């Protein structure tokens, strides 16, 4: 955890290779690997890089445009998650700094650190997130070796042999637990080949490091079994999509500020302010937490689709759900994000939107216990239940007009993300899709 | 042309089968075929149907929802266009009436007839259209027998052997000419396997009957050669799409009202009113003249894309172009429609928009001779050059808010088209497209 | 079995993963696995889950329609995974479903049996024992067509190897169940090709239901390890025997074999007769639960040994009830209608309630029918007042809808959900175009 422990770990295990890992604006993990020179000089050359960082050319890193630096966060040093037995190699997650020595403004990781460091300095506040990313395991179609189909025909909570991934789920969980990245339950999900890994309600930065570690590890584990793991939100029409429900709460002065014994639903005012802030900015949040064209194939009207901007105690058709846990466990659950989002940026925008509600003491609308999807469009207009954007472009324009989220992400991230994702949308809207060929070639 | 001529044609050629043809709301042609009974009784049973129509169940005709009637328009009686040699069979284009005996309000053909009959009664005005539909000839992919590719690698105006459809173009033109449906030039177009057939500047109803006849005939001709003809607007990304440039003008009291010797560009005030009316309603017109999701893959920013709402004398980047012909040939050319549109409805909405400009003497903006696609977005905002909708849904909402076009199409057509095409869009936006799988399965 | 014993087993075996297992309304097993945290903290985090339960989302569990629910484990079922006994790092426990309020969920099939078994114990001091005989087919891909499945061997009843190609599979499923307390008895190749049968111990009805649930999963995993597939489909192949689950059962009042009377005819007590009259009086409604599939009724068709005729006998195989010759502590009745596709928790529940409904009301039983019911004409059956079970799934559901006894026993939630789900199941079959129809009618 400190420099010495790291070095003594190197000297004890003959660590011959070190990996410095970071993430691009879109959440794709990146790393550079250098060797550990043997002998006195080598252990000191390693000390100089662990404390002062190393240089690298980030001109080809999406969202990073020049000479830059990576700065190890030594609290993340551990054995390679996908190669725990291999002790000769180690890795550490890094923040991105500039040549001068300041945190680079476009670093997704540094972005989450800043907002949590400002929330810690100014209000002695903590921010905890507990995500529930879903994914699909895939194999090739025996009839069409150029396509992929679900890995099994198992259902929700199913047992073997219908569930063909109990060992895979057992391995990804073991791999994360044995490294400190804590998780809770896991199970086969509704759709075929779909699964879920529930993460520990924990520090939002540690949890963002968790998610990034988990996405890479499940993929390598899957490949060992001749399969592929995808975090595509809606890989197949006609079956459930993959979401990442995010349970979150804030603490002020070591106190669960969301709990109030003598308040309605035992929820504090600060909680309602936080909920109101999430609902106020939802239409723009999803550009970050649902950042793909395919994301909005999951965000479509449905019996259980989190598209309606409202909160409820038990209703699942709402975009926010409040679990029954109270006291230290009081939390709110934002149900819209899918696992394709960059966790650092998603966690940033949910806190900023919630805090913006707290900073302005925003009033929260009545919880909608009725089913939003079944009620007609008039009842929705009456109740004032709006919906999230229908496509990625519609969400990008909501984000472009959100100053709360611009100040939260910063200019560089804000402007680069919009530019990269506007090009991503232009490519889609200009492409000739199969759906059209099926529909219109005969006319 | 009259009842007698038809009967004498039947008696001379031993016509044993008769086809009564009409069209649905989406322009798909439909027909029912009945036999001609031999002898005295049979020729009289035929007279009763030719003059009073025949019954039919239009509950399964898109946009027709009950017992209904078809009423032959005897000016369209001829030998089958796709079977000219076969004299035993004949056909006639029909209007749709109700059981009572009135023109059915949802008939696309009757819709165009009404607006032209009102323009003829109230202002002694004629309406002429000369379209230029493009299409693609297709063969199977030898490597993937489940896909289609262009029929040749010929270019614009190309000669054989690179042009592999000179005989096909020669046959479709002969077939239409030999039946009265007049056309002008034809040639291989820019894209591979693409072609164009230029229709005669003629009565807009006769021309709408022309187009419907042409689309069916080119398809059957293609099949004879082991190919397929498609009027899909953008069947292949990376090559030109298929449009239907519509040359149009109006005449008042037998006078070319678009020509004014002593006016700017020798264009009359009525012409500018008509142009202004087309530009004013363009955003809603394209929902009818570009009625598919794929239509807007052709309507995308480009060096020669007709997306910018403006007119010019020679500029091709504008949505309206004015040919150099003057006098009796003075006309304007709306460049946005693609051949997937229902000609009857398209011709209706262009006249209503143009006349609405005439009825209100609307001022026309300055012609934009500069290239609209090359100038930046500021110069466009300065010049006030707006763009047509980017997708089918955006266009449908413009049509939903256009009272000029609602009154032109009528309630039934207006409301059915929006309903059918809103469902068509919902299917697209909920489908998982190949583009997404290519882009997001690896994340 | 005790909270401590479980925790000691965890520490010594270094168990890193625990499985919470339950069942849905249709008898499909379900489970959730959570990692066992390291250190004394994880052991205490654990302990809290075993005594108090774990919250789970049951919105997507068939028959479990708020979404917040609890899994409260019955620690008497703790053990290694029966299908991975060598992997000590994993264990599982069967649970009951509770509500947020800490009360048994009224839609829990396991809890449904417990309720009726506890009521029978408190009010009459009665135990309920069931000994089932599930049958199953082992399948292998047809060499000529890959899509189709065919029997795994061409052996017959009681055959030996080589014709019997699964004495080692039958031996392993028995060894796996016996090694973990789920007691079983005989096993043998059945009549039809690739058909096999594992006889279970005559035991506590709830314990028996747990063994059945575990047996079904285990035999499927064993089969797959041999490149085969095991199925509990009642009639997978026309032209041969279907798979049934003969259920031997009996009740004991005040620790006495109440079914036994030395002085009464056939050495059968009045209580036995009242119980048989209760099973027979409600037979048509029971089979909706014990035979809950469309395919079940392709096994319940008139035949020499088809248990479709609502009657009982001491030896006849054509009756729906048979009384084995064993007397004394072994006096029991055998209900022949059920098949292994049923939910054993619900099956044993309705059988108990139907018999105790006869015991409560002192119903006079009919005379035993030793003559072959199928051999005799339709008038002879009408003369003897011998009625048949429903001929299809929908007819049985309608019988269940009109049976108050089985509504009280199953409870409202299960009762209505099962009827709503199975009516949809029948609606899907009746609207489909089967290959039988294509074969018969495409030429016309």
């Amino acid at each position: 955890s400190t420099v010495e422990q790291v070095l003594e770990y190197v000297k004890s295990n003959n660590v011959k290779f070190m990996r410095f890992q970071f993430v691009d604006i879109l959440g794709v993990p990146k790393n550079v690997a250098f060797p550990i020179k043997a002998g006195e000089k080598g252990i000191e050359e390693l000390r100089d890089v662990l404390e002062n960082g190393l240089y690298f050319d980030g001109s080809s890193i999406e969202g990073f445009v020049s000479d830059m630096m990576l700065k190890p966060d030594l609290s993340t040093f551990s054995v390679l998650p996908w190669r725990p037995s291999e002790k000769s190699v180690a890795r550490v997650i890094c923040d991105v700094y500039t040549t001068k020595g300041k945190p680079f403004e476009g670093d997704p990781r540094g972005c989450l650190k800043r907002v949590m460091e400002e929330f810690k300095k100014e209000f002695n506040g903590e921010y905890f997130v507990g995500p529930e990313p879903e994914f699909f395991l895939l194999k090739k179609d025996p009839h069409n070796p150029h396509k992929y189909i679900p890995a099994d025909d198992g259902g929700y909570f199913d047992l073997e042999p219908m569930d063909e991934a109990p060992d895979i789920r057992r391995d990804i969980v073991f791999a994360l637990e044995n490294l400190g990245f804590h998780v809770e339950a896991s199970h086969h999900e509704v759709a075929p080949g779909q699964h879920e890994v529930d993460f520990k309600f924990d520090d939002a930065l540690k949890t963002a490091d968790s998610v990034i570690t988990f996405k890479t590890t499940i993929k390598t584990i899957a490949e060992q079994h001749g399969l592929k793991a995808t975090f595509m939100p809606k890989p197949f029409f006609g079956m459930n999509g993959s979401g990442m429900h995010c349970h979150q709460s804030i603490w002020l002065n070591g106190e669960p500020s969301f709990y109030d014994e003598n308040a309605p639903y035992q929820l504090s005012e600060t909680c309602m302010n936080y909920v109101a802030g999430i609902l106020k900015h939802a239409k723009a949040i999803v550009a970050i937490t649902n950042p793909t064209v395919n994301s909005y194939k999951r965000l479509v009207p449905g019996y259980e689709a989190p598209v309606n901007i409202a909160w409820a105690n038990s209703n699942r058709s709402a975009i926010i759900r409040v679990p029954a846990a109270r006291g230290k466990g009081t939390r709110i659950e934002f149900r819209a994000p899918d696992p394709s989002c960059n966790p650092y940026l998603a966690f940033t925008v949910m806190l900023a939107a919630g805090l913006d509600g707290v900073k302005n003491k925003l009033d929260a609308p009545e919880p909608v216990e009725r089913n939003i999807f079944a009620m007609s469009e008039a009842e929705k207009k009456e109740l004032g239940i709006e919906s999230v954007p229908a496509n990625l472009k519609a969400a990008l324009d909501e984000l472009e007009n959100n100053d709360v989220l611009k100040n939260a992400l910063g200019k560089h991230i804000f402007e680069s993300f919009l530019e990269i994702k506007n090009a991503e949308w232009d490519s889609f809207r200009t492409s000739v899709t199969d759906w059209e060929t099926t529909a219109y070639l005969k006319i």
